[PDB]
C-alpha cells in the first residue's frame, strides 16, 4: 500500500508520496528508461491501495489498477464506492469486500462523464494539497455531485503526478494555495494513452514516433513531439500505458 498525510503535508512529503506511488507500480521492462506497465495482472494484486488521510485524520483508502493508474473506487468508513464500468465492478470483487454497504457511484470514472457530473471541465476546478484535503473529506459522506469534483482532484493529484513530473511539480507549487491546472498540464493528462503509446512505438522505428503528439507547453504554445529526443519523453513522463491496454 502507499499513504499521504495532509497533516505537516509539504512539496518534499507530496513528492515522498509520488515516488512510493510510482514504485508500487509493478514493471518488468523500461522503454527508453521510463517503466512499462505490464498488460495485464490477475486477481488481487492488479489493485493499489493508496491510503490518504485529510489535515484532520479522517482517511480513505483508494483503489488504483496497477497496469493503468485508474482510480477504480474507494472506501470511507465501512461504504465502498465505485465508478459505474465494468472495470470498477471487476475491482469490486477484490478490494473493500469487508465494507457493510458498497454505493455505485451514478458516473463512470472519465474525465468526461466526471466534469458532467461535476458540472464544470476541470479547467475551471483548481488543484493543490489543500483542494486534495478537501476532496478527501469530501468523500468522507456520500455526495454524487460534490464527490465527481473532488474525483477530479483526486485523480490529478495522485495518478497524474505519479504519470508526469511536470504535474507532480505544478502540485507541489501549489501545495499552500490551489490555482486550475496549467492548460500545459491539461495536455499532458489527454495526451498519456497516445505518448504512451508512440514512445513504444518508436522502438522499432530508430526513437521516431509514427504519429506525431501535439502538446501545450509550459507557457500556453501548441508543440508539436515527434521522437523520443522530447523534454516529455527524456525528463517528464514516468510510466508507459501499455500498447496492449491502447
Ligand atoms: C526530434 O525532436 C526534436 C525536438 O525535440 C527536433 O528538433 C527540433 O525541431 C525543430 C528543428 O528541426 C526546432 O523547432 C526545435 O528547436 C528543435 N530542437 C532541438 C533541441 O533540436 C528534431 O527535428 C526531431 N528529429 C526527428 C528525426 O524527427
Ligand atoms: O479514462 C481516463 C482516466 O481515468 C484518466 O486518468 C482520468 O480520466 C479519464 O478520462
Amino acid at each position: 500500500d502507499v499513504s499521504f498525510r495532509l497533516s505537516g503535508a509539504d512539496p518534499s512529503s507530496y513528492g515522498m508520496f509520488i515516488k512510493d506511488l510510482r514504485n508500487a507500480l509493478p514493471h518488468t521492462e523500461k522503454v527508453y528508461n521510463i517503466p512499462l506497465l505490464l498488460p495485464s495482472v490477475s486477481g488481487a494484486g492488479r489493485y493499489l491501495l493508496m491510503h490518504l488521510f485529510n489535515y484532520d485524520g479522517n482517511t480513505i483508502t483508494v483503489a488504483v489498477d496497477v497496469t493503468n493508474v485508474y482510480i477504480m473506487g474507494y472506501l470511507a468508513l465501512t461504504t465502498s464506492y465505485f465508478f459505474n464500468e465494468p472495470a470498477a465492478d471487476l475491482a469490486s470483487q477484490y478490494v473493500f469486500r469487508s465494507a457493510r454497504r458498497k454505493i455505485t457511484l451514478p458516473y463512470s470514472g472519465n474525465y468526461e462523464r466526471l466534469q458532467i457530473a461535476a458540472g464544470k471541465p476541470r479547467e475551471k476546478i483548481p488543484i493543490g494539497l489543500p483542494a486534495l484535503d478537501t476532496a478527501i473529506s469530501t468523500l468522507l459522506h456520500y455526495d454524487s455531485t460534490a464527490a465527481a469534483g473532488a474525483l477530479l482532484v483526486l485523480i490529478q493529484t495522485t495518478a497524474e503526478a505519479a504519470r508526469f513530473k511536470y504535474i507532480e511539480q505544478q502540485i507541489q507549487e501549489r501545495a499552500y494555495r490551489d490555482e486550475v491546472p496549467s492548460s500545459a498540464t491539461i495536455s499532458l493528462e489527454n495526451s498519456w494513452s497516445g505518448l504512451s503509446k508512440q514512445i513504444q512505438l518508436a522502438q522499432g522505428n530508430n526513437g521516431v514516433f509514427r504519429t506525431p503528439t501535439v502538446l501545450v507547453d509550459s507557457g500556453g504554445n501548441r508543440v508539436q513531439i515527434t521522437n523520443v529526443t522530447s523534454n516529455v519523453v527524456t525528463s517528464n513522463i514516468q510510466l508507459l500505458l501499455n500498447t496492449k491496454n491502447i
